[PDB]
């Protein structure tokens, strides 16, 4: 783990078959047309800050033990795309935020008549201080949340 803490890999199923890698220290990584976005990805369809994939401190209880996930951090995919995006089965419209599983393929942009198929897969390496790395424990809950002014105040420097 030199500094990749995800590894975004828009996989052959996408239009565009490159690699991107979020580091730990980037936080959150922006994905969009403009490479103003960490990630780079170059679809006519897709925007400046198209998406991006937000980290936060997991909430969790009090750990009256030895225990993991006693705080760490989790990675929450946030799209702000107007094309909305699909994350395995969910979506996720400009303005949401998603839990990202480790091995996760999202789909950015899908085009029945232009076919327009985009979708990277979440690898991660490292885990810096991540309660699990992203793909929870007990009892997976994959469901699309809703952005609020924090979220919106991170893409305002993407």
């Amino acid at each position: 783990g030199n500094g990749r803490f995800l590894t975004l890999k828009p996989l052959p199923d996408s239009i565009i078959q490159e690699s991107l890698e979020i580091q730990q220290g980037v936080n959150p990584f922006f994905i969009g047309r403009s490479e103003d976005c960490n990630c780079k990805i170059e679809d006519n369809r897709l925007s400046r800050v198209h998406c991006f994939i937000f980290k936060k401190r997991h909430a969790v209880g009090k750990s009256m033990y030895e225990s993991p996930a006693q705080g760490l951090d989790d990675i929450w995919y946030c799209h702000t795309g107007t094309n909305v995006s699909y994350l395995n089965n969910n979506r996720m419209i400009q303005g949401t935020k998603f839990l990202l599983q480790d091995g996760d393929e999202i789909k950015i942009i899908w085009d029945k008549n232009n076919k327009f198929v985009i979708g990277f897969k979440v690898e991660i390496n490292d885990t810096t201080g991540l309660f699990n790395e992203g793909l929870g424990m007990l009892q997976e809950q994959r469901v699309v949340l809703k952005q609020t002014a924090e979220e919106k105040d991170l893409v305002k420097k993407l």
